[PDB]
Order: structure tokens, then C-alpha cells, then sequence
């Protein structure tokens, strides 16, 4: 049946992307009901990003200093406030294309789709995962702030990420839709350490279950392992410690393929110690960890919205 | 800045996906203006797919035998015809969400975004490429026929692919929006050979240019090569022969990075003969060939729609 990195249909999010201009800085905004959400660093100049006093910079700003554009239509700003690191511009008009939505703070290891935008216009969509160090490895250029990450549950759009900065190491950092950064990052142009990134172990196991479903079974060995001895090989190769909760989520994948979770950990343990010897799994020559067990079930069952 | 497999915003295509039912078979349809396009094998039973006489099977079908559903709204079928391998159901109502569109028959090696649909409801979106053997390696389950592949040029949606069958080897085959199959495939449940698949050489070179832009420069060597001697290493490793046209398209990538195309072919020649030695390029341990030179420029410049 095949297996691909798949993103949610971005139709419901395209109708909410607007362009926000404050002075010379222009970035993307998210228009839901009569409130426009955008990163608060839109009020900063190129020289202000070094050490910005956001409370002092926002004081010098009025309602008419914010230009919100939805296509060719201008939105009247009648209120502004700063919640953590996001700016909330109250507009006089509710977005007629507002879908059913919620604000959700996802956990490290979970995945979401990103709609990369520039000047309020969508450019592309791709699937990513929140690394354990609360960073993401996306595709972001200059002007891509304001771009949101989201999950879709049938009719509801769960917004979970807003892009803010590109770290000097090349990775990306951002906040939730309430302004709280993911990780120890601040909206300030300074050298910030992301920390040791590790591999989402439960996502790797789910990806191996998807390989068996699609006929890729060459890595299945003749061993088992304990939950304690497996996390030992995991901690050596910079892998997340596997917990009983992770085993519980892998239940449906273990029952569909008839392979016990502990047996799958043994095949993964052998792959960590012996490598792939040049072979591939689902068209990849490395261990992919950007598919949650829920993503594997969705793609191997055809869940629509 | 990062590099990711990126798909076009599927908002304009979501508004055209409908569900078509003929007897017991149900698949997806594409609703543009007052015409619904769907694969013609919707008129076949499970036992009819072995050796179907489509001209004889369609004769036993009337206008009222086709149930077209756009959400919860029924469409009145007032005309039907068979163009090659697609069925064109004329409806009494033009789609109010019809975007500017064209029908395009793409060439092998070019890429396009796929919106996987089930029962007329979109489920996901992903980028793929038309392999030189006119197959695609997508993610398709039962009921995913009717799913279309498309490219977006600012305001125009260029439809280029409609999914029809999954070959016994696991790959997928389909037609253009006029019904002409890509390759020597027929809409018949029989064993069909896809042929020797090869690697899109111009796409691999463009992917290496994207690596240098993003800072991945470890594969740059100290050699050059001729266009004749390079296609010799290419023909040995099942790679497409590089032509002067391919070199012309790689012009902007060669001028942006300051690396001649023939010099990039030498680094690629060394990678084919020596492998990667365990290293990675843009987070991949193999040579990716699903990025056209136009896809690299779009993602490394931020082209929006
Ligand atoms: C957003 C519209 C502009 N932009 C900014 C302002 C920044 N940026 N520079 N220093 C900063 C400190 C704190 C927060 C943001 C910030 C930025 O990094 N990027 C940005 C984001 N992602 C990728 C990227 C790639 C190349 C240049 C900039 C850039 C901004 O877009
Ligand atoms: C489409 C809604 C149903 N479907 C069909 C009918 C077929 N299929 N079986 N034999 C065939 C011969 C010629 C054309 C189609 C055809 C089919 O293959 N698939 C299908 C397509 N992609 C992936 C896939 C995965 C698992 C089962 C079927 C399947 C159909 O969906």
C-alpha cells in the first residue's frame, strides 16, 4: 500500500493566514474569530532583536500602528495585548472562514503539520515532529514567522505551534498559541543552546510496525528482550527510555501484526548494534522517528476528515 | 534554513473532491465546472475487473445509475461519456468552488502533490514524483481511486494525475485527466510489468545543490568530469543519461552556489562509486531524486501562491 510522510489537508488553515505589518517588519498572522495572533517580535526593528524590552517597545505602539491584511482587504485593529510571546490584535471583523479550532500544547515526540507562509500567503505544507529538545527540523526562510503547526481531528483544527526564530545551529524554535515557548528559548537574537537531541523510541517502533504491514520484514529477528535491558541499549545510542505507557500505545500495532512489543524492541536492539548493513526499510537507510503510533494507524486505515 | 519534502497547499483541491457511487463500487471524483471526473472502473464489479469490456459495461448504465455526493448534497447526473479510461459525468450544477485550472500531462521525473481521498473526503497530502517507468511510490489504500495529483502556479491548479490501480508489486499506476494511462498499463486486474526503474539524475544533482545551500558541503570533491564519461557511470548504476537540457535547467543552481554542473557530476560520480561511508546529506543516508530543480529553487526562495 506504500508509506509516505503525510500532512493534513491545509484547506482549513489557509483561510486563516493573514499578513501583519508593524513599521517595517512584516510577518504572518493567524486570524480566528475577531483576534489576530502573531509573534510579538513584529514590533522590533533589526537592531531591536539583540536585547528587546517588549513591555517598553509595545508601549510606544498604538492600535493604528498595526497593518493587518487578509488578501487585499484591510482589517481594523481596535485592541492589542501581549500574552507571553504572542501578540493578540483584536479586529472589528470576525473571520468568516473560521473553522472549529482549539489551542493545544503538544508533548515532545508528537507530530503536526506545518503550513509555511510568507507575506500571509501559504507556500507549502509538510509533516514534522517536536524533537525531545523542543526544537523542530523544518523548512523556514526569512518571513516565515507566524506560520502555524496544527493537527486535524475530523472537523476540529488543533493549533499547537507558531514559528518564531531560527537558531544559529539551523534548527527552529517557537511557541504554542498562548505564547509559551517550547523549551528554554526566548525571542531574542542571541546564542541559545538547544541541548542534546535524542531519538523518539516509541516513534521508531511504530515505524517498524508500519514496515511489517507493508511487507518489509527482513529486520525481524529471533530474540526477545526485557524493558530494563532494552532501555540500556537505548540510553547508549541516544534513544528515549521506553516506558509501559509507550508499550500500551503500541498495542493495536502489536495485535495487527502479531508481533509482541518486547520482540519488536529486540529487533530494534539488533539494528542499533549491527546497523542496516546497506539495506533499506520503507525506502529509508536510517531509523525514522517522525511517525507516532497514531500516525501509523491513520495511514494504514485511511482516516479522513 | 532546512530542507523538507513539501507539498502545495491543498485548499483549492479539497473543494473539488466528491464521492461517486455506481452500484456497489464507491470511489472519489473530481468536480470542476459542471463535469465530474472519475476512473471508469467504478462501473465494474469485483468480478468484472478481471477482463472488463468497458464499452459493453457502460452501455448497461444510465444517468440515474451514478450517485455523486459533494458532502451531504446530491448532484443530478444529466450526461455521461467515456474518454479513454476516465468517466465524465455531466452534472446540472457548476462547482461554486472551482479554481482556475488546466489539464496537463507531465513528463517522467517531474513532481506533483497528491491529495489522498477516501469516500470523497480528503485524508492527507504528500509530494511524489513520476518515476521514469511511469509509476509512483505513493500511499494508497482501498478506495483511494479518484485521488488526483496536481501542481499550483500562483492561482492556477494544474491537474496531472488520477490514481486508478495498485500493481501487484505494490507501486501505483494511473492516468492524466484525459484518461490516458502513464505507461503501458491498463485498467484490468492482471499481472503487469512496470519495467526497470531508474534514478532521475537531474533531480539528484538539484538535491545536491540544495545541500550546499543549506551548508552540507562534505561531498564536494576536487575533480571534474565530461558529459560522456559521467553518463557512463550513470548507466552502470541505473541512472538517467544526463543531457545538455538537464545542464541548462541546473543553471541557476550552478550560479547561486558557484559550482559548475560538470563539477557537481564529478562529486556525484564519486558518491556512486564510493557510497556515503555512513554519512548523511540533508538528513538522508541515500541519494534523493524526488526534487526537481524547480522544487529546489521554490523552497530556497519562498515561492507562494
Ligand atoms: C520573521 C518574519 C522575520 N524573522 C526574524 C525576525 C528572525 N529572527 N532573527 N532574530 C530573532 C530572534 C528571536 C526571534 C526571531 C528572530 C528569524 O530568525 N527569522 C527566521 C525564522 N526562520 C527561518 C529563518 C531563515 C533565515 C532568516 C531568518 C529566519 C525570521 O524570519
Ligand atoms: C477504488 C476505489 C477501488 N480499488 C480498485 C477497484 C482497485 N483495483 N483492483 N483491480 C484493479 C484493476 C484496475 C484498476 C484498479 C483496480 C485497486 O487496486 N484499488 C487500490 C488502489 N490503490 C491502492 C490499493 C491498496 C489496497 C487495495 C486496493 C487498492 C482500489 O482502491
Amino acid at each position: 500500500s506504500g508509506f509516505r510522510k503525510m500532512a493534513f489537508p491545509s484547506g482549513k488553515v489557509e483561510g486563516c493566514m493573514v499578513q501583519v505589518t508593524c513599521g517595517t517588519t512584516t510577518l504572518n498572522g493567524l486570524w480566528l474569530d475577531d483576534v489576530v495572533y502573531c509573534p510579538r517580535h513584529v514590533i522590533c526593528t533589526s537592531e531591536d532583536m539583540l536585547n528587546p524590552n517588549y513591555e517598553d517597545l509595545l508601549i510606544r505602539k498604538s492600535n493604528h500602528n498595526f497593518l493587518v491584511q487578509a488578501g487585499n482587504v484591510q482589517l481594523r485593529v481596535i485592541g492589542h495585548s501581549m500574552q507571553n510571546c504572542v501578540l493578540k490584535l483584536k479586529v472589528d471583523t470576525a473571520n468568516p472562514k473560521t473553522p472549529k479550532y482549539k489551542f493545544v500544547r503538544i508533548q515532545p515526540g508528537q507530530t503536526f503539520s506545518v503550513l509555511a507562509c510568507y507575506n500571509g500567503s501559504p507556500s507549502g505544507v509538510y509533516q514534522c515532529a517536536m524533537r525531545p529538545n523542543f526544537t523542530i527540523k523544518g523548512s523556514f526562510l526569512n518571513g516565515s514567522c507566524g506560520s502555524v503547526g496544527f493537527n486535524i481531528d475530523y472537523d476540529c483544527v488543533s493549533f499547537c505551534y507558531m514559528h518564531h526564530m531560527e537558531l544559529p545551529t539551523g534548527v527552529h524554535a517557537g511557541t504554542d498559541l498562548e505564547g509559551n515557548f517550547y523549551g528554554p528559548f526566548v525571542d531574542r537574537q542571541t546564542a541559545q543552546a538547544a541541548g542534546t537531541d535524542t531519538t523518539i523510541t516509541v516513534n521508531v517502533l511504530a515505524w517498524l510496525y508500519a514496515a511489517v504491514i507493508n511487507g518489509d520484514r527482513w529486520f525481524l529477528n529471533r530474540f526477545t528482550t526485557t524493558l530494563n535491558d532494552f532501555n540500556l541499549v537505548a540510553m547508549k545510542y541516544n534513544y528515549e527510555p521506553l516506558t509501559q505507557d509507550h508499550v500500551d500505545i503500541l498495542g493495536p500495532l502489536s495485535a495487527q501484526t502479531g508481533i509482541a512489543v518486547l520482540d519488536m524492541c529486540a529487533s530494534l536492539k539488533e539494528l542499533l548494534q549491527n546497523g542496516m548493513n546497506g539495506r533499506t526499510i520503507l525506502g529509508s537507510a536510517l531509523l525514522e522517528d517522525e511517525f507516532t503510533p497514531f500516525d501509523v494507524v491513520r495511514q494504514c486505515s485511511g482516516v479522513t476528515f
